[PDB]
């Protein structure tokens, strides 16, 4: 009864039952009907009543309720790292980490606000020139289901605290973790019609989007929905559209000395949260002859070994499921096809358990496919290109259209620095991990990952417009008028 | 002898439509070449790709002594570049000097915005370094306009090249003359070939290149209508940065001040300087009804009907010039006519004093009792003038415009300023200061209609280059602890 919270109270919707299932087991862990156009009129609306007061208040007091946000999630730290569990598949460890994540986030968008949209003031010949950042207005927040909480959260919390409202629309896979996220901004004091929560699939996804009422629409998700919006926003400028979208991300691996600390990187790279990450290595670049197979071997033998498992599973597991049985089976047919075109299984992904989303590693070398997919594969599939020399390594590297990661594992300072000049990313590391990008820097990738409007650090500069005053106590003459006067 | 396009490094003659600039009062031909046809625009987008690599790789500080080498090039070369301006648009030499002047400014201050919003930053997290560093896009376009010829085109490509990006420049087809000077001072600056390419035409050249796939970015000024268009053709190609700073309907509120002289000449510098051709020009007026606002307005048709319009190198020298070409001083008139049609009253009437000249005096309209009026930029010296019962309607009234660029307040209250500042909607607000002649210093974007979230002059640094975060460490090697269920 209690699925969408609008202008500060619950109500049930009237639109589609949805139900999200656990990954593994397929019990039904939330359900709830999606919120119709009407509802979803109801939530764009009480977002542009809040607006007002919202925006005027002192910075302070919004910081304030933030920092309460903050503090609540941190007390309900636990409970939320279950849900995200029982949602998600995601080992508890991990989930844990998202959740601190998510508390990290409120100090970190305070900082960027300052530094990126802050407000300054110097003389101007006779007058004094003033910068501010202002807020858009209404704003909506398309969710994805690999970090529930912790990506969404990335856009509402640099939103709410330049001064907009938002209407959070969650992923459809993963409802409950955006229900209990909002009873954290609840329980910490958000003003009614601040933060609007609308569940549902893809008719309130599509009911929220063309709604009019928006000043900007924040999305994280594929490369396929986020051109579906852009398409549908060409031609009307005034709407701020901020996309974060997937990648093809290469991991090229040069010979090492520690080959063992190559293996464990490309692991945290490629396989952590079941290769769900934006950030995960797609594809491993591993130089032709003996070290590169020895490396490969390694990395199979370890990688057969991973402890794949349910969320609270004890031993912990290092990965849990994809997202649903949709999601595996679509994964196994991207493994099927490529084998199909050549591919030589290094280690063949499996679904150890029927009707369970659980899929272990796979590493496919791909080298031999003639026509290699420039295609995101969502889960955990490795593909692996053997190359003659390093030229060789940063063309196939940047042969896709994706630009969100890349990275690169040598002993070299001469080859990265040669890797940064010649690579297309916005996530450029060396001798670590693709994965676990922090807040503090700016987080947005480039061709068809983006829109060159990067999140993270950088949320605020989407958050708010700056306006640039002159400003003088009184009208007055200058000391010599123009010409002709 | 002619010079039109500039492309690898030489000058080529155009193969597409003949293209001629006509002084806007006398009407002889300032300038004359043929459009760069596609296969032009494919070779200046090639040269570009070429140049890209070298100048990207370059240090920085190479990238900065050309561009300070260029600004020195136009300071030994600015009474020249001033009268190529004035002759093309008709702007007196007097601004065109100052147009000059922001041109050899604009490089010093894109080089401290550059360090400050897209620089380099290094420091320890957990066992590694994370470096911050940005990059530029690849090859640019940047679409040129008519009203600051030099300075707005400047605007883009100071920054682009200094960020390592390299640009095709396709001027507005009414200024011409100006960008062929201007590249030749950024040739005699030591420009590489490649690193900024000249295209020049009409409709034929500017469609071709902002349809090039060669293309990372376009960078627009110009008007809503057009820069519209370039936002639906790239709908569905969030790869290509597009950066479109269009034009506004900026409301100037007025209420009783103390210093009527001033107000006046606030009022006239905001809304016919240029002849009304900045983007920042006020286009509403909004006056309290009564008394005093009815002395206001007396007082500024008094005024503004004694304002010198004349030739750039005319003495005594003109406060303004004239519109940019016969066929926007024709567009303005009849703006008038239709708007009087419509129940505008004229407090001052707009003329063309000289048949066959863009000469045009300033136009004041209250426009109080047009029923639906207009949500229109008309590009010259045209005011509307709205009366208002309270300052909650003169706000309303404020806001009611699709477009978001500047907005001002005349008034003694500081209090009134701060409510206006909370409830304006535009990239620029001034308090008793003319809404023209914004600070490169400072951000220059508008709102709504005005921009799509991308604002030049101090934030262009941020459309130039794309962040890379990095960490960073010399070996990889293994944690303290491993992750669990390894
Ligand atoms: N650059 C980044 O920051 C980043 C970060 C994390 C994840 N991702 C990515 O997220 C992906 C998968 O997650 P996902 O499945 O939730 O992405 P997604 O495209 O499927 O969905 C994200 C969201 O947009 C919506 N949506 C779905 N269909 C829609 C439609 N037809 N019309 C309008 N809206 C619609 C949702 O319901 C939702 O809240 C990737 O492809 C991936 O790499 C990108
Ligand atoms: N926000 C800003 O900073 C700003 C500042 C000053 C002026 N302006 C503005 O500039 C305007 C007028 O100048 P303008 O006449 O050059 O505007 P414009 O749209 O006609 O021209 C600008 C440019 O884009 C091009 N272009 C024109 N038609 C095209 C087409 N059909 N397809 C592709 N490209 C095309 C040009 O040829 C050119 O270089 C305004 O409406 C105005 O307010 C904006
Ligand atoms: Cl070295
Ligand atoms: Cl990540
Ligand atoms: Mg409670």
């Amino acid at each position: 009864m209690s699925t969408h919270y609008i202008a500060g109270q619950w109500l049930a919707g009237q639109g589609e039952t949805l139900e999200s299932l656990d990954p593994v087991g397929q019990g039904v862990v939330w359900s709830g009907r999606g919120a119709d156009a009407t509802q979803v009129d109801a939530a764009v609306c009480a977002a542009r009543e809040a607006f007002p007061a919202w925006a005027r208040r002192p910075l302070e007091q919004r910081i304030e309720l933030l920092e309460r946000f903050a503090a609540t999630l941190k007390s309900r730290a636990d409970e939320l790292a279950r849900v995200i569990g029982e949602e998600t598949g995601k080992p508890l460890w991990e989930s844990a980490t998202e959740v601190t994540s998510m508390v990290n986030k409120v100090a970190i968008s305070v900082q960027a606000f300052r530094e990126r949209t802050g407000e300054k003031s110097g003389p101007l010949a006779d007058a004094t020139a003033v910068l501010r950042h202002k807020p858009h207005g209404v704003v909506a927040v398309f969710g994805p289901y690999n970090f529930p909480g912790h990506l969404p959260n990335g856009h509402i919390v640099p939103a709410l605290l330049a001064g907009n409202c938002v209407v959070f629309k969650p992923s459809e896979l993963t409802p409950k973790v955006a229900e209990l996220t909002l009873k954290a901004w609840i329980q910490a004091g958000l003003p009614a019609g601040v933060l609007n929560l609308v569940q549902g699939g893809r008719e309130t996804g599509v009911a929220l989007a063309a709604h009019r009422g928006l000043d900007g629409l924040f999305f994280t998700g594929s490369s396929r929905t986020g051109n579906l919006l852009h398409s549908q926003f060409g031609g009307q400028p005034q709407k701020i559209l901020a996309l974060e979208m997937g990648g093809n991300n290469p991991l090229v691996v040069e010979e090492v000395a520690d080959l063992d600390a190559a293996v464990y990187t490309i692991i945290q790279s490629a396989f952590i949260s079941a290769g769900q990450r934006c950030t995960c290595a797609r594809r491993l670049l591993v130089p032709q002859g003996a070290w590169g197979d020895a490396l490969l071997a390694r990395l199979v033998a370890v990688s057969a070994t991973l402890r794949v498992g349910r969320f609270d599973e004890q031993p912990a597991p290092f990965m849990g499921a994809v997202i649903s049985l949709s999601a595996a089976e679509h994964l196994l047919k991207a493994q099927e096809h490529l084998i199909g075109k050549g591919a030589q299984p290094l280690l063949a992904m499996t679904q150890p358990i029927d009707g369970a989303a659980l899929l272990t590693p796979g590493i496919l070398d791909v080298s031999a496919v003639a026509e290699r997919p420039d295609e995101e594969f969502f889960g955990p599939l490795l593909q692996v290109i053997r190359y003659s020399d390093f030229a060789a390594a940063i063309r196939e590297a940047n042969a896709t259209q994706y630009g969100l990661a890349a990275g690169l594992l040598s002993d070299s300072r001469e080859r990265f620095e040669q890797f940064l000049v010649e690579s297309r990313a916005g996530i450029v590391n060396w001798n670590k991990q693709l994965t676990g990008a922090a807040s503090s820097a700016p987080f947005g990738g480039i061709g068809a990952s983006g829109n060159h409007r990067p999140s993270a650090y950088y949320a605020a500069d989407y958050c708010a417009y700056p306006v640039a005053s002159l400003e003088s106590p009184s009208v007055s003459l200058p000391a010599t008028l123009t010409p002709g006067i």
